[PDB]
């Protein structure tokens, strides 16, 4: 029995029309909104300087004309500025396809859609959850920097991620559009400390609710664990602390199963499934959010 | 260690611009290409007739004006015809955003991208593999029929799927654009026989190659199973028969591990992983194709 859950991204058309190529001296991608093009600042870096760039000096060394911005058109750069790990290039033409948009920061456990681009050309789209250590388990190769991640509310696109780098363990991280890197990461090509990943408890709860909604409830018992007790346990067992939301409450109402019943189940399941399966898995799944389950299974948006 | 594999869909913009709403008497989605709108023929069915429709009589009962086609514009229908399980509506305006396209049929184990739409509005995109029983493990609700699936080669979109129905086990099926349903399914709301699903052997091989490409090769031994011997075994063990491709051969060259080594490994792993993991899983994975692995990990397209 199939759960009806898939990794679901937003339609990407609105964002495709915002992607450009930026070249200064490698070539990466930029995001063109109104009269601004955003791109990673390491576009300025010579290849032999990627491990210890002096970005302040590099910025000083460029003129507006140093930055070549092309859409697959040529956009003339008339201003340049650095904000954190991003460049803000002012161009002479306002993107006529600029969507309604905001900038936001995504929180661990929350999902967003990524448009992977190479040489300014959209090539694929996928969805990821921001991990508790501020990496994403993405799919990015050389030339993908400047690819963007976003959520969407109504017609408004909320840009939350600009791709910067791959870590030694194969995961990925990037910047918010305030120019801060997610986590403690730096946009320099050196090995860096990585925080531990953790299971996202709220998303595990969501997935167990998805199981119940599909007739799979063998793991539900009358036993309950309080949120306070679970969160103490979580800190010793590589789980995030659980913070309930209205979305989780809607699943509890629809199924008649209390959150505290599933927090108890998680504690037991973490010790082992004992050969049993849940929605075809023998391990906890934390890559689907409460919102995913509400929307995809219940049609509640 | 993250494999760098995600469920990757094509960018959806080209197809978003082709989606319309079709209403005749429920409302579902259509695909507008040139002067033609394609949609499921059960748009003609009254709700009390979905279990045993007489589609030939329904078609006879409609005029061009019976079909209301709207883009979120109104497209005037000037001709109507039925081909298999699809309607072909001729409209008076050619879609100015028609991409270069073909129609194709997808084969079991092959991946395609789906644009899920409701009321003519694109709402999400995801990727699925066609299962050996001609279902897909999708995410579709009431109102999604007429949503389309496609592959893409260069700039050309190859449309391969138009959504029709959900089966009792939660999976999905639909039509090719020749109007044939995939598999033995009929577009009638009655319980129907479902063929067994099977593991897609070529995709399991691809995933084991992805593991090797990520430094995970504990399951590789000198032992080999021939393709002929494996395929005899597959028929008794709910696997597809294996048919190698150039894409698989590229993975064998890059890793230095022969296909026959991985066919032996599959036979052993199918008896159990013995507590060991491969790319974070304790079961065989068949949802990634050889092409996925070549493109996402090796950048070979
Ligand atoms: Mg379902
Ligand atoms: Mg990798």
């Amino acid at each position: 029995h199939h759960s009806g859950l898939v990794k679901m991204s937003h339609p990407s058309g609105d964002v495709e029309a915002c992607m450009v190529q930026v070249t200064c001296g490698m070539t990466l991608n930029g995001l063109w909104l109104d009269n601004t093009v955003w791109c990673p600042r390491h576009v300025m870096c010579p290849a032999d300087q990627l491990s210890d760039p002096n970005y302040d000096a590099l910025l000083i060394s460029m003129t507006n004309h140093s930055f070549s911005v092309q859409k697959h058109a040529n956009l003339r750069v008339v201003g340049h500025a650095m904000q954190g790990t991003l460049l803000k290039l002012t161009v002479d033409v306002a993107n006529p396809s600029t969507p309604a948009y905001t900038f936001t920061t995504v929180k661990p456990g929350a999902a967003f859609s990524v448009l992977a681009c190479y040489n300014g050309r959209p090539t694929g789209t996928f969805t990821v959850v921001m991990r508790p250590n501020y990496t994403i388990k993405g799919s990015f190769l050389c030339g993908s920097c400047g690819s963007v991640g976003y959520t969407k509310e109504g017609s408004v696109i909320n840009f939350c991620y600009m791709h910067q780098m791959e870590l030694a363990n194969g995961t990925h991280t990037g910047s918010a559009f305030d120019g801060t890197m997610y986590g403690a990461f730096m946009d320099k090509q050196v090995h860096q400390v990585q925080l531990t990943d953790k299971y996202c408890s709220v998303n595990v709860v969501a997935w167990l609710y998805a199981a119940i909604l599909n007739g799979c409830a063998w793991f539900v018992k009358p036993n309950r664990t309080s949120v306070v007790s679970f969160n103490e346990w979580a800190l010793a067992n590589q789980f995030t602390e659980f913070v309930g939301t209205q979305s989780v409450d809607m699943l509890a109402v629809k199924t008649g199963v209390a959150i505290e019943q599933l927090l108890y189940a998680i504690q037991q399941l973490y010790t082992g499934f004992q050969g049993k399966q849940i929605l075809g898995s023998t391990m906890l799944e934390d890559e689907f959010t409460p919102e995913d389950v509400n929307m995809q299974i219940m049609g509640v948006v």
